[PDB]
């Protein structure tokens, strides 16, 4: 499923992401935009053999199990395919654990390079929230 900007903002809010760990909603929407272009089905393989899954591009080396990443830890206790669902609940639950891991949203390279220090509020402007 490819989410609409305001649609995804509303889902993220309903799931308790707005200001979770100090990160306002615009940060999460901006991260989704550049990580997956709002597509729940996005996958991207990395040079180390791991693969990123879903709307927030969660990595198979630490967070989920895809059965093909030697030494994966699966900290979110879920098969990576669950992160590709139109229902973003699993992606949100896992992201909450990632952002709480110590590095905050810096865990997402696209956030760090394209969202961090920008006017992230622009991402929810015009939405009925």
């Amino acid at each position: 499923k490819v989410f609409g900007r305001c649609e995804l903002a509303a889902a993220f809010k309903r799931h308790g992401l707005d200001n979770y760990r100090g990160y306002s909603l615009g940060n999460w929407v901006c991260a989704a935009k550049f990580e997956s272009n709002f597509n729940t089905q996005a996958t991207n393989r990395n040079t180390d053999g791991s693969t990123d899954y879903g709307i927030l591009q969660i990595n198979s080396r630490w967070w989920c199990n895809d059965g093909r990443t030697p030494g994966s830890r699966n900290l979110c206790n879920i098969p990576c395919s669950a992160l590709l669902s139109s229902d973003i609940t699993a992606s949100v639950n896992c992201a909450k654990k990632i952002v709480s891991d110590g590095n905050g949203m810096n865990a997402w390279v696209a956030w760090r390079n394209r969202c961090k220090g920008t006017d992230v509020q622009a991402w929810i402007r015009g939405c009925r929230l």
